[PDB]
């Protein structure tokens, strides 16, 4: 209802007036000197000190600052990972370690405030997994003598980066223009699962048949799974499943026995010609492609359309309900900027 | 796009130190993968080489780092699923979702 | 070789029964049922395509 | 269009189909499939 939304909005904007436009406040955020001017109307309860102190306490500005810091951390992580990586870490890597340490301290605070109910949320699990992967990567990387450990640590860090990057979707669910659309993604899992089920059934059938009627006694799991599954799956977007169904183009890539790393050859006949008939292979591939590429995708499109039409009206109140949690959680903390938070906790143990 | 490009560039090539090819590999190819062609032909070790360049003397992408025996070092069992998942997520679901919203 | 081909086609026939036996999941069955109502559109599309 | 039209009606048809499954399964002796062959083995003996 409007009353609770207005209360939450007023609490979120803090002292700043709700009527102040967003772009003005953002611009003022980048350049601090305009805080003491008419750029933004506080409309809230010597003068310069109060004007400044109140500005760095509203959760809005803290959230924006944390977003900027997260983006900078991501940029530094990428640069270090794919542009400067050596056996002995350099200063930028140490700075990255410090940033990860402060993030870990924040996560420890989150653990302390809540209990086992904390782990029921999915993003929390993702964050914990990312932190553990980062720690494992450090452990592997510190072995400078052996190179394989360095490569393994680099791979671990790359996967951890993949995990970290997706958090932008979660932290941007409050834009008021994208958040409602992000929320509705939770309601389209069943259609995807049904599509995957049908696709897998057809894929398995076609791959098994084609491998059976062409090649004999592979006895190599790698190429077995490469031919049975990979190529039919690839056929779903674009390329025809196989260029081997036609006898016109073939050979020069075969391997009698498994000496080399190439697919096993098609068995020959007494006269050294291909033995498989085309009048059954070609219709099979045509039918498979028609069934998979076209009908299934269009069906998925139709189901997505119906689901969107059904759930669009209901999505909004769910979005507001989610907005409430954000506002409350941000209002709970001390609202100190993220980089300078570490000092605060420093004295908590002293004071507690 | 950013996630996949950064990961793929990181786990294949080492210390490019050239902004041009960095942005060419991180962004351009994954974007091109959205309409048609598979994002990379480098994820598979079967076809490779003859286009590499040790150091940056020439205008070609940096080579995949080798091992003591002069063979590619990256494993395929993590690269291939990654590209498959990326293509499935981008090419199909997102476009159909856009179609539904337009309707 | 002929027997191997026959067995491959029989395998193709057998594999599709998973669709029939999974019509009771209570999450996929309803969607599987509706496939019976889309034959006419396919036939019309095929007719035009074949003419062209 | 077809999906939008038939989505509402599909459910009762699904339930009607569910009935047949339940009845057919309840009819048999419910012995596990691999060990069913023994049962019939004595039917001819007993019939
Ligand atoms: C060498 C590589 C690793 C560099 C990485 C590129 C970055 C500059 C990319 C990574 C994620 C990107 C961001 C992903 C999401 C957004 C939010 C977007 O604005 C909105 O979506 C909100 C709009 C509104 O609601 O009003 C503007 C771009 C930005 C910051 C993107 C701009 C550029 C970013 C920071
Ligand atoms: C090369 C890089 C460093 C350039 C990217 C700069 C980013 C720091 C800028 C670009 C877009 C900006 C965002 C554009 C819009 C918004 C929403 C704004 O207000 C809200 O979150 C919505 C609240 C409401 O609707 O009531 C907070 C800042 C944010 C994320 C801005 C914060 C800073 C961002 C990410
Ligand atoms: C079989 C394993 C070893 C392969 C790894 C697959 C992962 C890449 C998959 C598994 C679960 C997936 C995640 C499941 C749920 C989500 C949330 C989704 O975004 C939302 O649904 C937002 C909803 C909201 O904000 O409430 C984006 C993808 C993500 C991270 C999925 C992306 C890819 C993940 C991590
Ligand atoms: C399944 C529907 C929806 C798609 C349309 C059907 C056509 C794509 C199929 C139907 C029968 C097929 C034909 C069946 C038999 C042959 C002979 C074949 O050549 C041989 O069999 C050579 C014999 C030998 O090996 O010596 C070339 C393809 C052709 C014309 C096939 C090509 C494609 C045809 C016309
Ligand atoms: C010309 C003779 C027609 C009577 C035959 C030739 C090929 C047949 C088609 C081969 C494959 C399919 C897909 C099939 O789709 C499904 O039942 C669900 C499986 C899926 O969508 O993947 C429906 C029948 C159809 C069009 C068959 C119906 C009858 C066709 C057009
Ligand atoms: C993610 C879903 C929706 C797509 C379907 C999954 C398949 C496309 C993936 C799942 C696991 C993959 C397999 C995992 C491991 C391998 C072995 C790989 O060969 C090697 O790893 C060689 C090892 C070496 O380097 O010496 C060839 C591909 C294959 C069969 C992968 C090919 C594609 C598979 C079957
Ligand atoms: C087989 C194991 C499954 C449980 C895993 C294997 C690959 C996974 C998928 C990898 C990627 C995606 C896309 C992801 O899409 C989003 O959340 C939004 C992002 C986008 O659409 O681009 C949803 C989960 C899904 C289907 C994951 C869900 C679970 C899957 C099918
Ligand atoms: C070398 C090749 C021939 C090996 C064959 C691969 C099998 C392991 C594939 C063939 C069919 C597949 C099954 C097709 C359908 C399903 C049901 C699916 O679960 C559901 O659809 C029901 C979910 C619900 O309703 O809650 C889980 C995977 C499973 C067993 C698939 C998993 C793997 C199976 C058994
Ligand atoms: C490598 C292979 C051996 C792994 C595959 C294991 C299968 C034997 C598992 C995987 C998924 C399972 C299925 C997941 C869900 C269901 C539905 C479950 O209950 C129902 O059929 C729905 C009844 C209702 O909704 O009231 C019966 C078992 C089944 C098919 C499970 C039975 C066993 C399955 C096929
Ligand atoms: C012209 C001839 C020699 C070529 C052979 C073509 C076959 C591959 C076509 C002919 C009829 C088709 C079948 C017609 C009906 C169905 C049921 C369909 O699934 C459902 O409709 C489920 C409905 C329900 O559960 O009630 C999946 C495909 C299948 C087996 C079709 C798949 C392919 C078949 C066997």
């Amino acid at each position: 209802q409007p009353g609770v939304q207005n209360f939450l909005s007023k609490q979120w904007y803090g002292e700043i007036s709700r009527d102040t436009k967003n772009w003005k406040i953002i611009l003022c955020l980048f350049i601090i000197p305009l805080v003491g001017c008419g750029l933004v109307s506080f409309r809230k309860k010597k003068k310069l000190l109060w004007y400044y102190v109140a500005f760095f306490t509203s959760p809005f500005v803290v959230f924006s600052w944390n977003v900027v810091f997260y983006i900078a951390f991501l940029l530094l992580f990428a640069y270090v990972l794919l542009m400067d990586f050596h056996s002995v870490p350099h200063t930028p890597e140490l700075i990255l370690y410090a940033l990860v340490f402060v993030l870990f301290c924040d996560e420890v605070r989150q653990w302390y405030m809540n209990g086992v109910n904390y782990f029921t949320d999915l993003w929390n699990v993702m964050d914990t997994l990312g932190l553990f992967y980062f720690i494992a990567g450090i452990v592997f990387r510190l072995h400078s003598s052996n190179k394989s450990s360095l490569y393994s640590g680099r791979v671990i860090f790359c996967l951890d980066y993949i995990i970290f990057t997706l958090r932008l979707i979660h932290i941007f669910t409050v834009s008021r223009n994208l958040g409602p659309k992000i929320i509705m993604l939770q309601r389209m899992l069943i259609d995807v699962f049904f599509f995957l089920f049908l696709f897998a059934v057809w894929m398995v059938a076609f791959g098994v048949a084609r491998q059976g009627i062409l090649r004999q006694n592979e006895q190599r799991w790698r190429w077995i799974f490469r031919s049975v599954i990979y190529e039919p799956y690839l056929a779903m977007f674009g390329q025809v499943p196989s260029d081997v169904d036609s006898t016109t183009y073939d050979f020069s890539h075969c391997t009698f026995s498994g000496n080399e790393s190439k697919p096993l050859c098609v068995e020959l006949d007494e006269h050294n010609l291909p033995r498989f008939p085309e009048w059954i292979t070609i219709p099979l591939v045509c039918i498979y492609m028609l069934s998979t590429n076209i009908l299934l995708v269009n069906l998925l499109v139709a189901m997505f359309g119906y689901t969107v039409g059904i759930v669009q009206e209901n999505n909004d109140q769910v979005w507001k309900f989610q907005r409430y949690f954000l506002v409350q959680e941000y209002c709970n903390r001390l609202n100190i900027p993220f980089p300078f938070v570490v000092f605060a906790y420093f004295y908590m143990v002293v004071k507690k």
